[PDB]
């Protein structure tokens, strides 16, 4: 018994059920607030004199590395992460579980079928090179790298696949695409799905979610190849409620925990518990041409503020 408190930065469907199984399991009080993974760093630092919550639940693992860095975390190695992807099982700057690996969401775009036939666009686009074509002009939308956790995993990523120079190139000429840099890493598909833009950058469930549920949605893995998010757990230094934290941790790392987020939540990320059946449309990362995602780079204070500065410097103000 007693309650916990959730900060939680995935979609309000899966943290709802989350929240919601847990409950019913444990037979404790939870409750969540959700923001993205960008915004709940944000106020989870503000907050540290006197925390607010007792553990953050999804969103991008680099901003909860950082957190965890900051001595804003709290260390607990559930038994649970024996049965997690070995190398996702302690993958923050800071060992020690300070923050945990729940799911895996694949970086890349979806387009807007029937939005692109009015474009005049024969050809779906297929690479990320592709999205610099002048015909698409006005017509692209990627979450804004000041702001969402989406928007920093996307910069990270280039950066490893073709080299920080080259990834700021990319950058440069992608740019004038975009009609909106959204606060918002889901936005993109949000707008994507209802045809306000031609093309979403992001993770590929949010756009397969839309996609099933009717969009006109096609996903593309970008040829040249691409990146991840991991999803984080991470328990608040200060946390109120510390052992029901902890077995909330425990139920984040779960079979039964991250199988409930496609079976019942709605969210289409793949599972990093290796005993668990994954979704029928959860992408297979076996199958896929990806970056080995350097988290305890990137996942750190001062490559993070670093590369935002140097996005808002020579992409947003050049
Ligand atoms: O708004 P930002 O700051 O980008 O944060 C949102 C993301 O961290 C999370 O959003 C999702 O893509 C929702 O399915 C998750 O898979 C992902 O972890």
């Amino acid at each position: 018994k007693g309650r916990l408190v959730i900060y939680c930065s995935a979609t309000n469907v899966m943290c709802e059920n989350a929240a919601k199984t847990f409950e019913q399991k444990y037979d404790v009080k939870t409750s969540f607030i959700r923001n993205g993974s960008g915004s709940t760093f944000a106020k989870i630092e503000a907050e540290k004199n006197n925390p607010q919550a007792d553990v953050w639940y999804g969103g991008t693992l680099d901003p909860q590395s950082q957190a965890g860095e900051l001595g804003l975390l709290e260390a607990y190695r559930s038994p649970n992460i024996d049965q997690i992807m070995p190398k996702f099982q302690d993958p923050a700057k800071v060992k020690g579980n300070l923050s945990s690996a729940v799911y895996i969401g694949i970086l890349g775009f979806a387009v807007n079928t029937e939005r692109l036939k009015k474009l005049g666009i024969e050809k779906i686009p297929q690479c990320w090179n592709d999205l610099t074509d002048p015909k698409l002009k006005g017509e692209i939308q990627i979450a804004d790298p000041q702001s969402s956790g989406t928007a920093y995993t996307a910069i990270a990523t280039f950066a490893q696949l073709w080299g920080e120079d080259k990834a700021f190139d990319y950058f440069k000429h992608l740019h004038p695409n975009i009609s909106q840099y959204t606060k918002s890493g889901i936005t993109p598909a949000r707008n994507a799905a209802r045809g306000e833009t031609t093309v979403g950058i992001g993770f590929l469930h949010d756009y397969a979610l839309e996609k099933e549920q009717g969009a006109p949605l096609e996903m593309v893995v970008p040829c040249e190849g691409t990146g991840y998010e991991l999803g984080g757990v991470s328990i608040l230094k200060g946390a109120r409620n510390l052992d029901n934290a902890k077995l909330f941790v425990d139920f984040a790392l779960s079979k039964e925990g991250q199988e409930t987020a496609w079976k019942k939540g709605q969210a289409l990320q793949t599972l990093t518990n290796t005993t668990a059946e994954q979704s029928p449309l959860a992408f297979d990362l076996t199958k896929l041409k990806l970056i080995d995602y350097d988290f305890e780079k990137y996942g750190a204070s001062d490559e993070r503020k670093r590369l935002i500065n140097k996005w808002v410097d020579e992409i947003k103000l050049a």
